[PDB]
């Protein structure tokens, strides 16, 4: 049962918009964009449509550094829902998505299986918190917020989330889940 | 004088065909695919032209090390020579070219200066050794070879060649250069 | 690249107590602190031999090796330099040699270890200590009376830094490391 | 993960001169091997306090500190577990004790370190040494007489971590680390 399950049902993808802070990422993340980042940053648009393609276009930005130098990094990534999504509602069950690669037209299928696990709603019904992760520990996982940081309140809530959604209680600490660093940017 | 040069002239593109062995690279080709790589080998297709336009492709694979065991990881490559190529010629005064990750009909560039640096032919008109890189010693850098693991002297070689050819002296030891490791594949 | 003291005419007697390590420099992972978690710092207030003062740390910390974690704990000798009159037990600047310790054995490590920073408050015992060489690129450690700290806090903390002559630019994440304090039941 | 020694009725009279290091594991970077290349153990061959046997180590490497590398130069005491006849010179199995040593003061560091293998050359003397604790995670060195070994040799030495007890899945990148024997004054 190293398989992780979504806990947060009936997300209403109109309020996955704005800017979003890497708190945290497991080691799989650094793979492709995240690695020597610093000042993650993720733009999520807001719900688009193409005829039955509910997705979400995310602008990644970072201060990539280079040991001599910093120099910013920025890549566009289009999230589309796997299951096609009716113009009635605005709302699905569980999100489950492909992550693509996209630069002008052109576009690149990284992940067929990313999920929200988790999704903290705030007083204005909106996302404060979102871990997105696969179906399996060791899959890219994402901890991002609508703050820089997070009190160690928040964050323990966050990583007992992680848990409570079936990641190894091994997992949960320094070298598998690495902090973002957020100081200057 | 800042700028990484080419050393290798006159490259005869229609030898550019089969495996070669990632030796070595700098620590900037980890942020786009290496980044947890064993045993990285690059296939080339050899020389296609679409007409005044010529280009090859590499099928990038590794063992990639997730921590609690390695999955295999497989990519596709399409370097497109910056200037025209006529159909008369298979050779170019320095290999000069665009690098695009593709993916069925699809591609994404990621870099307008891939160089072949220095190249090491045989008897027989083919490639002992490449260096690929771009224009400054901070671009990803990559030293690969006809051979799973070469001697200290071919390695020294190689070092030297990049030396040569502009690439920053300090940079040209561990913590910059990064031997793959070939053991068990 | 030379560093100076901000914080003087301190006094030694309050410093003793549990100080737990926020973020060091990539310098200090060289001696006891690679992969360790939890990392904290036990001080033993002011002990004199004569005009000789010197101060003891029990340093304990949950070292990761990927499979499991070792509580490592080992002890330093802070000597002062200088020495002390048995008349005050304050010093212009806190400047020391820093000693491995087991039983009555004693290796010397570093002949200049400084209290750069340090933050009292109304009870006159130490808020936060920055711990440093003479130089940037010597070992810096910065530790607090709390294991965690607010963003403002920090940002003060490297502020102090930089106007102790850190170089701005060594002064983020590559650079700067901070410790995992987390989960440290 | 319990390892056995395989060089039985070692001669420590030949354990003198220059050894480079050619592997690690992890667990040796804790202490010194960290940001170290060109790393080099020169043993003095078996001394004698009566009945204890022990060898001394100057341990030299370069140490990168990322803006340059300073000579980073240690001494070690190997003393024999077991008490050793000054007729013979000879031992069944070399378990010792590794102390950190600075004029006539010493620091117990592990006091169970082994000679795993030892490879013999025609001159009846040490071509290759695994020393290694009881347990696959316990610090683990290959070193050899030559800055380099052919990967025939390194196989070989492989080979021989696994008939001592060492996990298949620890003789691979993450946990065997190379060192850098380029570029060595
Ligand atoms: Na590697
Ligand atoms: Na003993
Ligand atoms: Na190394």
């Amino acid at each position: 049962d190293g398989v992780v399950h979504v806990l947060s049902k009936n997300i209403d993808v109109k309020n996955l918009q704005g800017t979003f802070y890497e708190i945290a990422t497991n080691a799989s993340d650094k793979i492709f964009p995240g690695l020597a980042c610093r000042c993650t940053k993720y733009e999520f648009s807001g719900l688009k449509r193409d005829g039955n393609l509910g997705y979400v276009l995310i602008n990644f930005s970072c201060a990539r550094n280079f040991i001599f130098g910093e120099k910013k990094s920025e890549m566009t990534f289009k999230l589309i829902l796997n299951k096609p999504l009716d113009e009635n509602t605005t709302t699905v069950e569980e999100f489950n998505a492909s992550i693509y690669l996209v630069q002008g037209n052109q576009q690149i299928l990284l992940n067929g299986n990313i999920n929200i696990i988790y999704a903290e709603l705030n007083e204005q019904n909106e996302f404060e918190h979102l871990i997105l992760g696969g179906q399996k520990s060791i899959e890219p996982m994402i901890i991002m917020s609508k703050y820089r940081t997070v009190l160690l309140d928040t964050y323990n809530k966050l990583i007992n989330s992680l848990y409570l959604a079936g990641y190894e209680p091994s997992l949960l600490t320094w070298p598998f889940i690495i902090q973002t660093d957020q100081t200057f940017c």
